[PDB]
RNA sequence: UGGAGAGUUCGAUCCUGGCUCAGGAUGAACGCUGGCGGCAUGCUUAACACAUGCAAGUCGGACGGGAAGUGGUGUUUC
């Protein structure tokens, strides 16, 4: 029971001496609004078959988003994947999802209803939709920072 | 409590990169149209040249007076 939506249907064509043929590509993102996303890129001859294969690749690369709070992000994070750079900042329980055309499509599925961002560098829908995934994977919460951090011998509780 | 972009240079892709558009604003003009009210505002172009009227006068409890107007029969006022 996951929600499915398309980002961009790109037209990629190569010319041979045998004519002009194309293999359509589509980016589909999945989600259940509880804090679970997954992007998928699939290439096929037709438009309907390119959306189908990208939906099967989306439910395979499943990553958990550690948001769980009052419909917002835990902290500030800046990640750069290639030429594309996206900045994700937390917001108050009244702001909408003021993020990019390829960024808002992955954030509405993550459960984050309150978020503010910017689209820097390259404005390609392929490199920016995956740059937000690398930025959401490196997200830490108050409990897992202290568990990642190796504190010395403190007083042990039962 | 604050920070959404997209189109176009390729057969096509990913970069770089210029250009263009969506917004708000402006003591604005033009075109079409046009019911009022409240508040604000109005040569931003020649500090160009200007008819007319008006925009600084007021005091006689500062004086010699009294040409007008009003009383009394000489004081207001001027």
């Amino acid at each position: 029971g996951f929600e499915e939506n398309v980002v961009q249907v790109r037209r990629v064509t190569k010319v041979v001496k045998g004519g002009k043929h194309m293999r359509f590509r589509a980016i589909v993102v999945v989600g259940d609004k509880k804090g679970q996303v997954g992007v998928g890129v699939g290439k096929a001859k037709e438009v309907v078959s390119a959306v189908q294969k990208a939906a099967v690749d989306a439910r395979r690369n499943i990553i958990t988003v550690p948001m769980t709070k009052y419909l917002t992000f835990p902290h500030r994070n800046e990640a750069d994947y290639g030429a594309a750079r996206v900045m994700l900042r937390p917001a108050a329980p009244g702001t909408g999802v003021i993020a990019g055309g390829a960024v808002r499509t992955v954030l509405e599925m993550a459960g984050v209803e309150n978020a503010l961002g910017k689209q820097l560098g390259s404005n390609n829908a392929l490199n920016n939709a995956r740059a937000t995934i690398v930025a959401v994977q490196t997200m830490r919460q108050f409990s897992d920072v202290a568990r990642d951090r190796g504190i010395p011998m403190e007083e042990l509780w039962k």
